[PDB]
């Protein structure tokens, strides 16, 4: 009945979704546990350099200097790694969507306000009497083509100074 | 079956469809034609304003400044229609599509290429291990979470710099 | 059920495609080392042949003249060789995928837009009149020629300059 | 099985190809019979105007005016219309082929002789010892990387003035 | 006959809007059970905490408060789902009414009201003279615009002291 959601998807598209969505969740805990517990070692850290700064110990600092960089190399691509999943999650899920009544109903309210914005200007006012006497009375757009009937076309306050400036 | 859409365009929308469009084209002609046979009165006018112009009567310049304004006024008002319903019947050209197989084939093969992009980050190879051990042998998901499996990452060039300036 | 695949693959293709790749990246990595580890070579020789360019020995430019040859030819063979296998990894990439699903999707919603533009093209009206009248209501095709009844047939602005002109 | 086929053909997509085929070359001949038939409306007209061209009678010449304009604005629009067909009646054959064993055999030919002008260049004879000594003895790919081993190399004339031209 | 009320509660709504006030009561008196039956617990533990404060046993509180504080962290988080379904019940009573002929008397004779008390407002009579003269003998609104006719216009006691004050 859908073939596209089939083509990405496989034979059975609901239950490849939910598949992905378990994966995709513990890999997203492992790095939000990874993050948790590598920032007390960080945290220690700040602890154990501001100790040897007034200790003024060479022996001790160089040493601490080369598990700073280690932990601080692999804490910058585990952070990055946080935003590579949440840019793959944010993607997959609106690939998920796609063709669901809840964006069909969200998507078209927020249109059919737009065409209500639209078809009350004055310029297109005998469109609206052609459109009219044309349409079958059926729901939002019909029901909006009758109900701009409330304007009249006529003249209003015309110039007079760009007349003789015509030939001025 | 088919309820928003049905809501949108009443009990029949296809037939409900084209007859907007048959007559918001009938008024894309007419507006088409009266900017083109009401161009050739402002381009007579510019061949009679400059017969007078040599003349120097303003006994008769003033008699073309008096009809020159009734186009204008009139040209304005309908150059600006052109506008007008070329909004509204692209909105109501969306609102038409809004659920379609060429919508759906459309925003999604290039949405496709935007997870193609993402999956082939090598900072979440991790979770593609987990990710196609898991999954149905699909369509494009997962034969794009395998075709990453192409390639294999390991250590590089490392900072030696980086010791001596965190001690510094 | 796919006997293209096999007769260049052999009897099992996916395991012969890895088995490349596997093999065909190795030796592209082995000329991005000995790229890496030979423009260094380079490197020196130019801290070297600016040396001796001051000092302004013959003894010791000459026998840099030697090696500076007989590297920067290794250079040019092994330069070339990167862009040996890339053209080849290229062209057998290409291979490999030759009838996915990916490249289905991405190629059809790539035709179904040109498919598109052509159908609403105002010359071949009377010929989607006809297409409409018989096609089953299908995906994308037959929701192209219902959706292109946006037009009708009706006479312009003709030509009266060219009437007088064919006599003339 | 086969689900974009059937997303863009509808559910029997056989049948929805020969339905369009049928319908799109019934007006294949009706433009091609309105521009043979007509064009000897023309032809007629050539005699007709060349007849009142020696008896130099403006109130014959300019009635046929009237006539030769009507045609050859007619003539123009169905000769733009053969075009318009055209270009859709090849891309939708495109459409049709698009995945065919037809298209597999015909993309694949021509791209195994490509590969074969790739893996008999000498640079990369390197890499087809260790890619022989590894794959399985298939078909296409695993007979063109032996059938480059019949053939090895040495070293050539190297150049006796470059070491003074580099000290130069 | 109303479709916007089936794209929300599926093809027959009566009975699904009856299924979730089933389910979304059985809940909303399972908390209300839960809460009377821990308030006990929490009621039998002031008994408990406030006997062994006059005891000053350290076994006894100590022992008393792991269980204090895990029944009032089971207390804070069954005490806000209480909050948390009639946050959901009233806005799905909501969504349940939202065209019902109660709420359409209920709100229609509130605006009724909202309008008889603003067409009675005098600058606004001479309106009412053209609109009694063109309406149909309607039922509400032509039965208040004709009603307004207890007022006519006339001068009243004009300010003397503004006069001489604009030459001030």
């Amino acid at each position: 009945m859908d073939y596209i959601k089939k083509a990405i998807w496989g034979p059975d598209p609901k239950e490849q979704q939910r598949r992905i969505r378990s994966v995709l969740r513990k890999n997203g805990r492992n790095i939000e546990k990874s993050l948790r517990e590598l920032t007390v070692l960080q945290n220690k850290t700040q602890q154990l350099i501001k100790k040897s700064a007034k200790k003024n110990d060479v022996r001790t600092v160089r040493l601490y200097a080369k598990e700073l960089y280690q932990i601080n190399k692999q804490y910058d691509r585990m952070y990055t790694s946080r935003a590579q999943l949440d840019s793959v999650r944010m993607k997959i899920d609106e690939a998920i969507r796609m063709n669901t009544l809840s964006n069909q109903m969200a998507d078209s309210a927020g249109l059919m306000r737009e065409v209500n914005s639209l078809v009350r200007l004055p310029q297109l006012r005998n469109t609206m009497i052609e459109l009219e006497k044309e349409l079958m009375k059926s729901g939002i757009i019909s029901e909006m083509v009758d109900d701009t009937m409330e304007s009249v076309g006529d003249v209003g306050e015309e110039m007079d100074e760009a007349v003789d400036e015509e030939v001025n």
